[PDB]
C-alpha cells in the first residue's frame, strides 16, 4: 500500500538529509509532506530551498502514516517545539515507522521515546542519546523495529535502503 | 550488480551526484566517481565527494553503466578528450546513460544526439537541438538507453527509470 509519509524540519536542515528521503521516498509513490513553524520555504545549511506543505500546529499526526526527521541546525529548534515533539512521541509510540539521522534523534529525546531503544544518530550526540536511554551504535544504519537510524550523509544509500522497506 | 561510472569535477550540482550515488549504491550497485585527478571534487553548495579514479584511468569496456550530473562541471569536462571518449563509446554500445541538467553538454561533445530524444536544463535547450535531438520538456525522458532529466526537482523520476535499466 501506499503512505503519507511526514517531515519535520526548519531552516538550517542539512540539505541532502530533507532532500535525499523526499525524493526516494516519492519515487515509491508515497506522498510526502514537509512540515514546519510556518508555511512559505525552508533553507538548509548549503542554501537549498524545500517548501513547506503545512505547519505544525496544522499536522493530525494521525493523518499521517510514517515520520521523517533529518539533521542540520533545525532539531534544535524543533525540538523547541511543543507541538512538533507531541506529533513525534504520537507517531513513534503508535509504531509507525520513524527514520532519523544526524541530528534528528534530538526532536526523539525530547519527546521521550527512546528509554530502552537502540539506534545511532552523528556521534557528536552520542552522550545525550545514551542519556536517553538508548543504546547508541556507530553504524551507517541501525533498524529498532519501527525506528531506523543513521548517523551523516554517509549513510544516506543505508538509511532509505533500510527505511522504504517499512514503507507498505 | 553492475559498475556505473560517474563523471564530474568541481563546480557539479551537489544534489545531482550525490544523490544518484546513493540511490545506485543502495541497489547493491557499485558506483565509481571520475574526475580530472584523484583526490576530491567540491560542488557549487560546498558538498565534498572523493574521486576514485581519473579520466585517462577509466577503461570504458570496463562499467556497464554511466551518470552525467550537471551544475559547472560539464562546461569543462566536455573540454577533456578522454571523459568525452568514454561517454562516446559508452553510449553508442547502448549502456544506460543518466544525464540530468548540464550533463547532455558532454553529450553534444560526444556528437552521439543526432536523432535522439531527451532533455536537459532548459538553458540549453537550443545547444541540444543543435546536436541533432528532440528536445522535449518533461522531469524524464527515456529514449532507449538515455534517460534524462532537467533539473534538481526531477531526481525522484530521473532515478526512479535510471534504475529499471539496471535493474
Amino acid at each position: 500500500a501506499s503512505m503519507k509519509v511526514l517531515f519535520l524540519s526548519a531552516d538550517g536542515f542539512e540539505d541532502l538529509e530533507l532532500i535525499y528521503p523526499l525524493h526516494r521516498i516519492k519515487e515509491e509513490g508515497h506522498e510526502v509532506y514537509v512540515a514546519s513553524f510556518q508555511r512559505g520555504k525552508i533553507t538548509g545549511k548549503h542554501g537549498y530551498s524545500v517548501n513547506v506543505d503545512l505547519t505544525f500546529e496544522e499536522v493530525d499526526p494521525d493523518e499521517f502514516d510514517a515520520l521523517v526527521l533529518p539533521g542540520g541546525k533545525a532539531p534544535e529548534i524543533v525540538r523547541l517545539n511543543e507541538k512538533a515533539v507531541m506529533i513525534t512521541r504520537r507517531m513513534f509510540e503508535d509504531d509507525k515507522p520513524v527514520a532519523s539521522i544526524c541530528h534528528g534523534p534530538q526532536i526523539l529525546i525530547s519527546a521521550k521515546v527512546l528509554k530502552g531503544r537502540r539506534g545511532t544518530s552523528t556521534i557528536t550526540i552520542r552522550d545525550d542519546v545514551i542519556n536517553a536511554g538508548a543504546e547508541w551504535i556507530d553504524a551507517e544504519v541501525v533498524v529498532d523495529g519501527n525506528w531506523v537510524s543513521s548517523r551523516h550523509p554517509g549513510d544516506l544509500y543505508a538509511w532509505m535502503r533500510e527505511f522504504v522497506k517499512l514503507l507498505h
